[PDB]
């Protein structure tokens, strides 16, 4: 069915724990499959060893630029860019997983996690997914965050993959 996927994320080099997603496939199969394949890296590529670069409290946790480790990069496994899929699903409230983009029709690899209900994004991120498990490992995440975005540590996912 859907498929279960995990974050192992480090703060400076010491393990915060474990984030366990959800990602909705029955829903967004394309966004949800890019997702997986880029927490497996079996396409040659992937999450691991990059980092959440931007984390605002009271807002979300944003990842997945494993080109440029600043937001201004990332790729999916099917070229730079992938369209909007749907907009079925909305950011109801904390640990809801969607896309980062750069406007319509630029989903690449980055994402976010949202730490709070972010229903302005409704329509304009495509949701995907939702933190099974790990809520308090995002919370510590957040922690080191500021209103900037910019961390007080460095935030890394060192490891990542699939469990059912
Ligand atoms: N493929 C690709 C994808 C993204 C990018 C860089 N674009 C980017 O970070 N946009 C911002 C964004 O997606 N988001 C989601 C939550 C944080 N955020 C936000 C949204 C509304 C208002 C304030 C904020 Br902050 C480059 C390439
Ligand atoms: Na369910
Ligand atoms: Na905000
Ligand atoms: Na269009």
């Amino acid at each position: 069915g859907n498929p279960l996927v995990y974050l192992d994320v480090d703060a400076n080099g010491k393990p915060l724990g474990r984030v366990v997603l959800e990602l909705k496939a029955d829903v967004v199969p394309k966004t949800a499959e890019n997702f997986r394949a880029l927490c497996t890296g079996e396409k040659g590529f992937g999450y691991k060893g990059s980092t959440f670069h931007r984390v605002i409290p009271s807002f979300m946790c944003q990842a997945g630029d494993f080109t440029n480790h600043n937001g201004t990069g990332g790729k999916s496994i099917y070229g730079s860019r992938f369209p909007d899929e749907n907009f079925t699903l909305k950011h109801v409230g904390p640990g809801v997983l969607s896309m980062a983009n750069a406007g319509p029709n630029t989903n690449g690899s980055q994402f976010f996690i949202c730490t709070i209900k972010t229903d302005w994004l409704d329509g304009k991120h495509v949701v995907f997914g939702h933190v099974i498990e790990g809520m308090d490992v995002v919370k510590k995440i957040e922690s080191f965050g500021s209103k900037s975005g910019r961390t007080s540590k460095k935030i890394v996912i060192t490891d990542c993959g699939q469990l059912s």
